[PDB]
């Protein structure tokens, strides 16, 4: 039984930064921080941030 060769080269690195697009680029008041619609920006505090409700069932605060 002999000795297989270990360590060897690495796993794939990131080589890639294609970023993904926000949800919407609908920015909606506070009040309005879903509505209907599920996924806008809250603008709030003299500042914008995206609340979206992601299908697995949750909700996603992003700025």
């Amino acid at each position: 039984m002999s000795r297989m060769d270990n360590t060897e080269l690495p796993h794939p690195k990131e080589i890639d930064n294609e970023t993904l697009l926000p949800a919407a680029e609908r920015r909606v008041n506070s009040q309005a921080l879903l509505g209907p619609d599920g996924k806008v920006i809250i603008d709030h505090n003299g500042q914008e941030y995206l609340l979206r409700k992601t299908q697995a069932g949750k909700l996603l605060l992003t700025k």
